[PDB]
């Protein structure tokens, strides 16, 4: 089998990318928020406090006849950026642009941070980490990729996101006709439940290659690309004006500027991330300075290849026996 859905940022700024997800029976559909660093599929819920449900669209499971409580089981998930969730757990039948999984497990949440609610596009998350990270106790669930895996015609899902456009996600199969030149892969560590690479390096502008392992994740629910301390000084040192805010969290730069590309090693291969897609815009309605899309990993912990960098690729999530990460131009 195969799925493909179309993904859609949900504002102009490409903040985050929602895909329309089938859930229950007659279906209930949901824009989920596909998220490569995290393994929970949760949603908004008829069992969501009402006063943290604002303008989302919400799963009820009593009107699923193929809805069951996974009796016993509770999730709690605390995300990088300090939002939260929390619930109970059914199983489900779930599709995705066609490709249907049974026995899924839909996480309702009972409770949701302030920057869920505030954000009436998203109607949940669908994590496609690896399952070791899934927080459902005291009985830990695997996710939708994983479920679907070995019914997929290859057992790979890829990635590719628009800048300021509609892009796709696909199960099971490569649509060679998606990407230029050709997918260089790259190991994967999945000690830390991530897709977890080493870049080979990276070039600011017109500049010269510096070869450089860092390693860092393929996370398509980070907005922003986020490497060491060296590396986002070098790229924002060739911005006038540039210079790194405490007060507004990160570097920032004169809206009147032209940004110099990124680019980034995969093996031998090289992706150029245009200067625009560096640009987040004004840091407050109509202020003059503007935030940069990539900005420090320091007291991360880890670095993450987020959507400013994965939307410059066609990305291709190998879950083979031994993982591995391809990344081609587009």
């Amino acid at each position: 089998s195969t799925g493909s859905a179309t993904t859609t940022p949900i504002d102009s700024l490409d903040d985050a990318y929602i895909t329309p997800v089938q859930i229950g029976t007659p279906a209930q559909t949901l824009n989920l928020d596909f998220d490569t660093g995290s393994s929970d599929l949760w949603v908004f819920s008829s069992e969501t406090t009402a006063s943290e449900v604002d303008g989302q669209t919400i799963y009820t499971p009593s009107k699923s006849t193929t809805a069951k409580l996974l009796s016993g089981a509770t999730w709690s998930i605390s995300y990088g950026d300090g939002s939260s969730s929390s619930g109970d757990v059914y199983t489900d039948t779930v599709s995705v642009g066609g490709l249907t999984v049974t026995g899924q497990a839909v996480e309702s949440a009972k409770k949701v941070s302030s920057s869920f609610t505030e954000d009436s596009t998203i109607d949940g998350l669908l994590g496609l980490a690896f399952s070791t990270l899934n927080t459902v106790s005291p009985t830990q669930q695997k996710t939708f990729f994983d479920n679907a895996k070995a019914s997929l015609d290859s057992p790979v899902f890829t990635a590719d996101l628009g800048y300021h456009a509609p892009g796709t996600y696909n199960f099971g199969f490569i649509d060679t006709t998606a990407y230029t030149g050709s997918i260089t892969y790259t190991a994967v560590s999945t000690k830390q439940g991530f897709w977890e690479w080493t870049s080979t390096g990276y070039a600011v502008g017109s500049g010269t290659f510096k070869s450089t392992s860092i390693d860092g994740i393929a996370d398509t629910g980070t907005t922003l690309l986020y490497l060491p301390a060296t590396v986002v000084s070098a790229y924002w040192a060739q911005v006038s004006g540039a210079k790194s805010s405490s007060s507004v969290g990160g570097y920032v730069f004169p809206c009147s500027a032209t940004l110099p590309s990124f680019t980034f090693g995969v093996g031998s291969a090289r992706i150029v991330i245009p200067g625009d897609y560096i640009d987040f815009g004004p840091i407050s309605t109509g202020s003059s300075s503007c935030f940069g899309g990539i900005q420090s990993s320091a007291g991360i912990g880890i670095n993450i290849f987020g959507d400013v960098a994965l939307k410059a690729a066609f990305v291709v999530f190998n879950g083979a026996t031994t993982p591995t990460l391809g990344f081609a131009s587009k």
